């Protein structure tokens, strides 16, 4: 349920004079989020609104920056873009009726190319962080500082006071700045730990306070995908002084990696008090040997040219993406759920199968009117494959082909229609299988693979005598013969289930054919 990013609006109460026109408090909720789609980190719809309402000058974005808010070594994210985007506009209607005084912009996170290989060690991620508060009536925190608002305004981190941001302090190799984060992952655990920081600037003579770093928050979350859940711990938990609104946990925290091995990561979580609304960013230091792993097979197959195009991909495997906008393969007033079950939702069309498959879907799908093949499913990664050891699992699922030369001829699962065994030998990691084809006697393709890392790959040829694509009618039967090499995945939580795809062009015979097993012996 998690996407490539969020926004949620810089609350700004309308501090009117009093016909009942002025706003007590602009609070803050989980339905004041909004969704980003795909695109670049650093651009979006609202952003764009903001980019066309600034007219003559002055567009305040955080990057890094490098003025305030910074992690030196852990510098430049091209995936990611977390923090606040903002105008110094202030909103007057003496035309009736609105009075808006503070920051008019947006408290955000997006990433981009969602991460489908993640490390397989510990890793850790520094970075950034970013708060805005709700805008309630004489409302203000004297450890934050007035400049910050809070009443009219929200609280913006970005204007937070007694910070330090200006990196003229210590000339030095000095490495946090502003508010900074800071996280530990166990990939073989799926467990992250955070901490959200404070960098203070210690005052010329230190005046009245304060030490180095203030510890804002921790963070406790887990994974399940290439996305992170889980629950943000407010140090200051016993706090009733009122000098920050950082008192509530948070049960609503959220993010993703992002990059092709994950090499960066961001999220957003909102206190449990609905006071503090917070984003973050992180990423790893600057020939790099992080030890990798594939976690998420997403692709599909284009129709027809050769190869496989991959797609972005969550772990969700009931829907998918486009390149564009998301589509949901679930089945709703038409009844689920038989075994395949199609769906149009008005930009393309489709076919998903199947119901004996919860880790992965795999199908097709038109829109040029030129059907392509997808197959997507979260893998069984990686140690629990690779200890295991049986003797014969014996999958059996079923597939979606096509093959032309011309002439064409297409298949889709069944539940003597399409089928597919496979044997699986662990230890040797020996592989063997054949998928069937409709009412026919003989196998239709014939698989021998083998087994590395969290999936397999292979070959996949027709019989001896060649697959008749005009069994009967003699004269031309067509008997077009395919061999090609074949890769797949195991899906599940215990593999007990595998995935695959082979497609072939040539200089005259086409084809693309995908499968799905589920393991049961
Ligand atoms: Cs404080
Ligand atoms: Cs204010
Ligand atoms: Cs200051
Ligand atoms: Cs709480």
């Amino acid at each position: 349920g998690a996407a490539y990013g969020f926004a949620v609006k810089l609350p700004r109460r309308n501090a009117h004079f009093n016909p009942k026109y002025k706003e007590k408090h602009k609070p803050l909720g989980s339905m004041d989020w909004k969704k980003l789609q795909r695109g670049e980190p650093n651009s979006f719809s609202e952003r764009d609104e903001l980019e066309k309402k600034r007219g003559s000058s002055e567009l305040i974005e955080s990057k890094w920056e490098d003025g305030q808010s910074r992690v030196v070594g852990y510098t430049n994210f091209t995936y990611v873009r977390s923090g606040y985007v903002y105008l110094n506009k202030n909103n007057i209607d003496i035309k009736n009726n609105i009075v808006l005084f503070g920051p008019d912009g947006y408290l955000y996170y997006k990433g981009k190319e969602p991460s489908k290989e993640l490390p397989s060690e510990k890793i850790t991620y520094k970075g950034t962080w970013d708060y805005v508060t709700d805008a309630m009536e004489k409302q203000r925190f004297e450890g934050l500082g007035s400049a910050a608002g809070g009443d009219k305004s929200g609280a913006l981190s970005a204007l937070e006071e007694g910070v330090l941001r200006n990196q003229a302090e210590a000339s030095s190799g000095h490495t946090d700045f502003g508010m900074t984060s800071e996280f530990e992952v166990d990939f073989s655990d799926k467990t992250i730990k955070g901490t959200l920081y404070r960098n203070n600037r210690i005052t010329q003579n230190n005046s009245e306070n304060k030490q180095i770093k203030t510890t804002r928050y921790t963070i406790q979350a887990t994974l399940h995908g290439n996305r992170f859940k889980g629950k943000a711990l407010a140090a200051d938990k016993g706090a009733t002084n009122g000098s920050h609104p950082f008192i509530s946990d948070s049960d609503s925290l959220e993010g993703g990696f992002y990059g092709p091995k994950g090499e960066e990561l961001a999220g957003k979580f909102l206190s449990n008090d609905n006071k503090v609304a917070a984003v973050f960013g992180a990423k790893q230091k600057d020939a790099a040997g992080p030890a990798t792993e594939t976690v998420i097979d997403a692709y599909r197959i284009t129709g027809e040219e050769f190869k496989k195009e991959q797609i972005d991909s969550f772990g969700d495997v009931k829907k998918l993406l486009v390149d564009g906008v998301e589509l949901s393969l679930l089945p709703s007033e038409g009844n689920k759920a038989a075994f395949q079950h199609e769906i149009e939702q008005n930009g393309v069309k489709a076919t998903v199968c199947c119901s004996n498959l919860d880790y992965m879907s795999f199908g097709k799908l038109s829109k040029e009117n030129k059907d392509d093949m997808f197959l997507q499913g979260v893998r069984t990664p990686v140690s629990d494959v690779a200890a295991r050891t049986e003797a014969n699992a014996k999958y059996r699922g079923t597939w979606y082909g096509y093959i032309a030369n011309g002439t064409s001829w297409s298949g889709e699962a069944s539940n003597g229609g399409n089928r597919a065994e496979f044997d699986v030998d662990f230890s040797t990691k020996k592989i063997s299988g054949t998928l069937t084809a409709k009412d026919r006697t003989s196998p239709a393709f014939t698989i021998t693979a083998m087994i590395k890392d969290n999936g397999f790959s292979g070959v996949a040829k027709t019989g001896e005598n060649g697959f008749a694509l005009d069994p009967q009618n003699t004269g031309n039967s067509h008997y077009t013969h395919i061999e090609a090499t074949v890769s797949g995945g195991f899906y599940g939580k215990n593999a007990i289930e595998m995935g695959g795809s082979f497609s072939f062009p040539g200089n005259q015979e086409k084809a693309s054919v995908v499968f799905g097993a589920k393991r049961q012996q």
